[PDB]
């Protein structure tokens, strides 16, 4: 099992580095969707 733990292993620790960009990834794609909300919001004061 040191040979299913290898392999288990990089399995494992090679999606904690997705795990560990995706964190960041959630935030700004959450940006992109809130601040394009804030667009329209604007585009409402111009519609005023």
């Amino acid at each position: 099992q040191m040979q299913n733990r290898k392999e288990e292993i990089q399995i494992l620790e090679m999606e904690a580095q997705a795990a560990a960009r995706l964190r960041q990834v959630m935030e700004l794609r959450e940006k992109e969707d809130r601040q394009r909300m804030v667009r329209m919001d604007m585009d409402i004061h111009r519609q005023q």
